[PDB]
């Protein structure tokens, strides 16, 4: 296989690593992925030249380009080149067919073939999260090969995905111009991934940028932390749901807390009859005796953010009082005005209610978000004052992207974006190589969020009504 | 002067274009500036070096610049001295570079001054880039550097940085995308209506995070309409930081009414809420909003002229009161949130829960206006004190650039109070907007190359919050463009 290297493959791949079904694909057109094969295979560098496309027998259909079948059952065919042998065939156009660059677009054994000879450089996959039905499956990438791009998620009705490229294997005065000594972190999240779009390596950088810069100072937990303060991050929710996957993350303890905080419950019986414990240990006769509040009933949480988003001033009494009518009912006033004035600029839900600070478990965490309204489009930004990296953050992400989507839906909104607001961030000590792992993974398509589009009004949601789909994750850490 | 172009300039210049006095530097030293210097004038490209291990920079000084200058080749113009320890001498800059490019091998030549070789490189059109420390600051001196044709401009801005006595920064002057990273954006394949400073390629000066926010809102933004009936463009979710030990952050591409933005903090540090008492000092930030047409339209028919209602000053001294009205006497009532989180950072720094809190939900309708500037949350580490500010709704022509100095003051002054070093205001914004009547002035702002930003000075004697008068806080070194009018809307 002399002169016959430096071969360009674009494939579309499911979960399963399914191309094909009954000569078919597997899967309904993902117009977006043909636009950009399309815009991959016809670009040349900046005058009647054309880039070569090269598929087998069995691939069954491309303007702009030439095309190329490799058949031993054919040697005409309507406007291509007909060829027995790879070899053969790009020997002959290298030399014969003057062109821009040549690309592989399929048949398993055109790219087994490719692959197994080393005649491939670059790979561009469209990565789809789920699994199809199939025949036809394209080869492991060789260890030979890493991911060196990778796209925004997306999606359709059906399916979420993205592209990649796998590849095998500063000036003076930028330097100069910091006003810093001009002579590298000791953490950095995917180093071989050079062009970066996926929304989770905001999250990724955050984890590496406190892990090699933060302060290393204590806390009321006991346990140290490597702290750095201001971050923001965003989320297009009209494209993906942003539940990280470089570990697995499970949802329905947040999805039932959400839930909670909606009907406005102080009582954590509510979450551990649904077998939810993230609000267990604040609500024990130590915890709470340990924190003054020697007269109340265990699992009696105070007004935390359920009472302040539907009952904010009321007067609190026990998690069994009746708060009916009484306080200012936040968020439904907050749908009410969407759907009134979206363009109003006060669309905000406080819950650090600063006169119940003395008799809440814990003060919030996520203390304020406010909406935002632009082209039918429903935006929402959320404060943190402490962001536990390791653990906590990334609940807090798919919680306010979901709540987000259930107050959307109700208004009859699209989707905008969640912009999260980081302020002291950190890792606790004990999580450094949990999270030195997290950062060294390759992230996955982001998956999807499906609600129930029956459900118009926000307290009518359950937990059966909210789905993610497509979910792909690496192992928990 | 064949053969005697790209000669590279690095000088440190004051604010009325001194470079020096009596042959000295009229200035107290800036160690920066020559480590700056050093870095700039001994730096071999890799390429170079690899083929070359020993290869060094020119630099080159007429007799008077007095101080060689290790790991360069130092080269010394005169008529008057033959020959210098360890140097190389010439008559004129002519020759000097014709026989260095000739017969001594070197990188690149750098001409570090007298104002007559920096004449003459510039007049005959032999310097294709100045490395230039501004600062703000005007000194004594009978050397100046010549001015610079506008044939060249500014490509390069660095952070400003500050000594105890002047601000400064860096700059260059000069004369005058891969197909992958656009394919995997996922859209489309193939320019922002609006571009602050285009010309400025490294873009450090902290203020550019405002100027270039400026022009995303007037490319991107979506005009809406709100409550004041002149509409305008709108976009979501930005965050700014500014580094409070480096510099004060007062924008510099428009003159911006210190004196207001002080007499404003303090107002609302002593709890008030009656604007006579701003009146009283010529400041109007808030005339407006207290109104007699404004409060009868809103509402607040029974309520006295200026009477704001339970806005900022009362929420920080007394959030929970119950507000009556401007004159009632608060002392003792409600939650004093700022001498409480001001308490919580001298007694446990590492509390997560510095929160000062504006937008009490009970009082926003007792309010004029319901706060801007919500909710702010202080940090400290390493002995320094940073603030985390979040603005719902952004006036970027008229209200943030004195939002980022209001707080830039009260983090310092908080600072000072708790003996804490300084560290960063960090800016969230929410809904960013441009009313449609600022659209001209802000055009005019963007295309401005900022100065440096100025320095602040807290009479350190100070030891109380309450106790910050107007002469305790000075900004010094303020340099800026002209002021723009923008009608308050
Ligand atoms: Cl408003
Ligand atoms: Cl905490």
């Amino acid at each position: 296989y002399e002169g016959c290297g430096d071969l360009t493959i674009f494939v579309a791949v499911a979960l399963n690593k399914v191309i094909g079904h009954k000569n078919q694909i597997p899967w309904p057109h993902i117009t977006h992925d043909f636009r950009f094969l399309r815009n991959g295979t016809t670009y040349i560098p900046p005058p009647d030249i054309q880039n070569v496309v090269i598929f087998g027998r069995k691939t069954y259909e491309l303007k702009n380009r030439i095309n190329v079948i490799l058949s031993r059952t054919v040697k005409e065919v309507p406007g291509c080149l007909v060829y027995e042998d790879l070899s053969t065939a790009i020997r002959d156009l290298r030399a014969n067919v003057p062109h821009n660059k040549i690309f592989i677009l399929g048949g398993s054994f055109l790219y087994k073939e490719v692959l197994d000879n080393g005649l491939c450089d670059k790979i561009y996959l469209t990565r789809l999260n789920k699994e199809y039905p199939g025949d036809t499956y394209f080869p492991d990438i060789p260890d030979t090969f890493e991911i060196t791009a990778i796209s925004p998620t997306f999606s359709t009705d059906f399916v979420s995905y993205d592209f990649v490229i796998y590849e095998r294997k500063p000036p003076f005065d930028q330097l100069l111009m910091t006003g810093t000594d001009i002579s590298k972190p000791k953490y950095v999240a995917c180093p071989g991934v050079r062009i970066r779009n996926h929304e989770e390596f905001q999250y990724l950088d955050i984890l590496a940028d406190v892990l090699s810069h933060g302060v290393l100072k204590p806390n009321r937990t006991g346990t140290d932390a490597y702290s750095k303060f201001g971050y923001q991050m965003r989320f297009d929710l009209s494209r993906s749901f942003p539940l990280l996957t470089t570990k697995k993350v499970a949802l329905r303890s947040i999805i039932e807390e959400l839930l909670w905080f909606i009907k406005g419950s102080t009582n954590g019986n509510d979450l551990l009859a649904k077998n939810v414990r993230i609000w267990e240990l604040n609500g024990r006769r130590d915890f709470l005796d340990k924190n003054g509040f020697t007269d109340r009933e265990e699992h009696d949480l105070g007004p935390i953010y359920g009472f302040q988003w539907r009952h904010f001033g009321a007067e609190y009494l026990d998690m069994h009082a009746d708060y009916t009518g009484k306080g200012i009912d936040q968020l439904a006033e907050i749908i009410n005005r969407i759907k009134t004035n979206p363009n109003d600029r006060r669309l905000i839900v406080c819950s650090w209610n600063v006169s119940d600070l003395k008799k809440m478990a814990l003060p919030p965490c996520h203390c304020f978000f406010q909406f935002y309204v632009s082209d039918n489009k429903l935006s929402c930004m959320m404060h943190q004052r402490s962001c536990d990296l390791g653990l906590g953050v990334p609940f807090n992400i798919a919680s306010y992207s979901i709540l987000t989507a259930m107050v959307a839906q109700v208004c009859g909104l699209g989707l905008g974006e969640f912009v999260h607001n980081l302020a002291d961030a950190h890792i606790y000590v004990d999580h450094v190589d949990a999270v030195t792992t997290q950062i060294a993974r390759i992230p996955h398509p982001f998956p999807r969020l499906r609600l129930n589009p029956d459900i118009r009004n926000i307290e009518d949601f359950t937990i059966d009504d909210i789905v993610v789909e497509d979910y792909v994750s690496h192992p928990p850490i």
